[PDB]
């Protein structure tokens, strides 16, 4: 509720083409299509491929802040970005060889940052997950049976074996309902009336294992990449030791590209930033450029009003972020802090239009 | 828990008359239908047209007020409220003109306030949304490919293709079972047993990414709206800095009309109240109304008894609202405060019957 | 976790005729059913019938504490209880009669206390809900319509119209998969793609807008109920202000009925209760027989051993529950307290065996 | 994300054979199959059986260890781990002896701990899930009833009883959609439209009761196994009161086998653990081989730098392990420590190559 992302969170142009690169898949895999578009886009594949082909040397040029580097993840597509298709190519004669297009799927995730951070975790927590796991696998066979008990009778065809019923039970319990086939007794109907109840109770906290410390290494990664910038600011030699912790938890930083907006003015002001690196326009008869280590906000939250001036994005800046209560919180933490912002609540009122 | 929501939330009749209004469509959509109520509700589409209409240019003036305003978002529709319709009316001759009743959709959002909630925090954290949403697309055709590999012999009907596939994983790993097309096969069968297992891993983790500080901005939206009331309290230039921080999450306002009560007389005690504009009504012999800036409750708290007095909302009242614990905390917090509300435990003893 | 249940919690049997009641029904409800059992039962619900009837007047003698109460909830049944049945046995001549059966599943409601906690937070927070409702009715009509956009060519017997289109968004939506009209075209099988991403997303903070303060709620009502037995304990004149608050969060009071076990001897220790009304069986040579307001289980956890005493339920005890973080918090939070649990784990040492 | 489980967390082969044991059921289960290996796995079970019934005696020797024990729960099964097989064989002399295969399930739960942490907690919060589990039968029958009232006419065949509609009512509330049987009336589909609304709104608190505190139980499991290792360490005599309830509620600790990595070197520095019993193998020229009672990282992280050293599990080590925010918070906790973390910063520097 209190960042400005901008400039392209899904810049990288290795990730965009698997998107339309995959699309080329499906008209290769129909009957009466027209040969025209069809070879086209095979083209397409080969653009792809020596899309990263062009791109893949110059990172097999990886001598570039080459110290202490571990790009065995990176690289282990790139290799294979173009070496299966090949191969495909000659050994699978037939069309097939483009369903060698598993392959790309990954290349998103070579550079999808916040997937190492799923992987982090299941490495403390999934203790948990097997022994649901076997719980899981324990209600499942142990419910399973009790259908073959029954309708081995009059259901051969359907319910004739376990295995065929312990497929109507994880679509049963996990939250599924297909369709194919149902009892029609009274008894191994109830039996059902625990399982729903059971898999709602289960997910419930086998899915609630998943968000328990995500949440917790999300708002864990919000300070791993933030005791930066702390030091960064000038007037942070007084600030206290626990009160850090109290506090960047919240603040998020996020860049802006050049030529974009910041606040307009006007608009309601709800936030403040502190600027470290990059600078501004800050939007005045006398342009108050401030650049790294500064910030802007006090006079509109004090105050509790619209903007005084359309801050925008000079440069590519990076950025922090604060709302109020946390700010007021820093207000009611010292009275340090507050002298100099309220000279400061002073000074940007003529400083603003001055020079 | 704690909170008195009592004049109509849901006030606006601009928010009202969409629901009567798209309710007119349906009996258009209809064959066999007699003109007679076919064409009673166009009239009432011309109702709701002339009445936003009438509504319309008091609304266009816009001078009230004028002196910094942001009003594009309300008046979007506005503009659209009438003009479509219109158009509507001649271009398409025929009645699909009233498929133009896609419109009036945006009105009850134009005023629903807690909309604009929903959108401050996409902004912060669909950085995760992308890329879970990737994740997503990634675990699809990974996936979904899967099936092509196989039931391409004896299903080309159903699973000819891979698109037609695709289709049978998001019904299976959204939660669904829709019952259309369902594998004949062990293994292909097999590969469905981890997915129902992702899939509520998935939105385990992404439907949580919404909920997670969606419940920040809400406990943040009951701070930012009330550190209002506060300094209008004549009570509150004693309160240490962080005894504010650890109160105002649980304090919430709300208004209620005149004519309405508060709280009976007799029922349970279970709340007290921090009025600061309005006036009451204090059901005794000598009616104690005390109008802004004030409270009462501590009679029953701190004694633990049923209500003294059935208080009632004379006039329309701005209230805050609280609960014994953090009132215990208070009462906690400080000797300074308890002495009053010891001494007002028994000044409204005597005062309440007396002048 | 750290807390005994006993003396049914599902107690009066004014809650338990209800279930057999009721399923005295279904056997009215079928055909070919011999007349033998069939009237057996109606005789059952004279009994239940005779038996509130019975219990009834006796709770219209409500003179009994008789002084201020608020009982027009619990009796709102008690009338209906016994009334409808009969003018239903005249009226409804026909065995319809019966169906009347829809009366008694209040009478469970009637004493379902956790019930009303239920009700005391829609009526804070509901504000969201509404706007959600509109929400949920906003995506309903703007997606539903989009339906009838398409498949009105080829299936009118199917999507001919509207709202049967609708019906095919909710279900969709709401996570079932009923199965019964599924489109044939491409787009209009594209536009589910984001269907169940959203209602997925909808409810994943629709019902965690339940699930919110319902938490609270019950975190408040473990607290409102125990801010009781504080001052009974004759040590806590000396605990700190917010020492409490620390604590009562986790702090749960249960009863427990005569001649049960509270803790067994040699099973591991794990937690510590305080005794303030009731009496027990310390089970050992000597019994040290502690009435209201005592506690054991520190010879237990500052050592981490097992028990030392067959401690039983000799009367009915109220009483409250402990593990040990919470004690060595407590431990940790005063070396006042830990002196006397010093003295005492010396005391009990030597008093549990002798007088 | 902090922890390094290593050895075989799912260890003892009591747990293992289960799962090939019962997958040697469905092979009987099933016409037209060979003899061969029919039985084939008849002896795996003899085996499996005799697997335990040789791993039997020697725990029937339970002497070892014999003071105080509590082993009804482990022993359970162990008795009918071989018994039930054998009655099985001669009494049902037909092959269905077999599905005595429902037995070996518990085996796994046998050793499954983190069981016995679900049990825990159900015998405090069930109070809440029976007035639900009421709650969720309340609105059963009230709704499903409501079924009863209408396609009786036309729908006898589906809806001409009561619990054939209830069926409907479950399937319809509890998020599954089978479609079996579905109306065709107007207001008889239109009570649907609040009905999942309901269910995903009940199972949104009901599943919610499960992980509430079951999170509280792990976040408290990982206390209580932890308030050990704590006096262990030689330097946590000076530590606060409160300090430790800060930092404990993360902190797990975890084994790890001899010859495994620990850390390796040049991968980015994110964590430091803590050592207490075992040893290392800090990979320099002199391997700093710190045994009991030691820790590393403090290198890495004052300097936010790779590692300096491939430490390796030389031996079976029990760890501590953290993140650095909260040594950050312990280094922001006191310059006491931090003193000797800078000490401790410069002789690891040049302790590391030297002796
Ligand atoms: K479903
Ligand atoms: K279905």
């Amino acid at each position: 509720m209190s960042v400005l992302p901008f400039l392209r969170i899904y810049a990288p142009l290795n990730a965009v083409l698997a998107a339309p690169g995959l699309l080329a898949v499906a008209a290769l895999t129909i009957p009466d299509m027209s040969g025209r578009s069809r070879l086209a886009l095979a083209a397409l594949l080969a653009v792809i491929w020596g899309a990263y082909l062009l791109q893949l040397a110059a990172t097999l040029l990886k001598r570039r802040a080459g110290v202490v580097r571990d790009r065995t993840p990176k690289i282990a597509i790139d290799v294979l970005a173009v070496l299966v298709p090949l191969a495909a190519f000659l050994l699978d004669g037939s069309p097939d060889w483009s369903l060698y297009c598993a392959v790309w799927l990954l290349k998103p995730l070579r550079d999808s940052t916040f997937f190492p951070v799923l992987g982090r975790v299941l490495a403390n927590e999934a203790r948990n997950l097997i022994g649901v796991t076997t719980l899981f696998g324990v209600v499942l066979f142990a419910v399973a049976l009790a259908a073959y008990v029954i309708e081995r009778d009059i259901q051969p065809e359907k319910f004739g074996s376990i295995p065929q019923a312990m497929w109507w039970a994880v679509v049963t319990l996990s939250t599924t309902g297909y369709g194919d086939t149902i009892p029609q007794s009274f008894a191994g109907r109830v039996l059902a009336g625990a399982v729903m109840m059971s898999g709602i109770g289960i997910f419930g906290l086998w899915a609630g294992i998943l968000a328990t410390g995500f949440y917790q290494e999300v708002r864990r990664g919000d300070f791993v990449r933030n005791w930066q910038l702390v030091a960064a600011v000038p007037l942070f030699q007084k600030l206290g030791p626990a009160v850090l912790v109290e506090i960047v938890r919240a603040l998020r930083a996020r860049t802006v590209p050049a030529g974009a907006v910041i606040c307009r003015i006007g608009e309601p002001g709800d936030r403040m930033f502190f600027v470290v690196e990059g600078s501004v326009s800050v939007a005045t008869p006398n342009p108050v450029e401030l650049g790294p280590g500064a910030f802007f906000g006090e006079m509109a939250l004090i105050s509790g009003e619209p903007r005084s001036a359309t801050v925008s994005a000079a440069t590519t800046v990076s950025l922090l972020s604060l709302h109020s209560a946390d700010f007021q919180m820093l207000c009611s933490s010292s009275p340090e802090i507050a002298e100099i912002f309220r000279k400061t609540a002073l000074e940007r009122r003529g400083a603003a239009a001055s020079a």
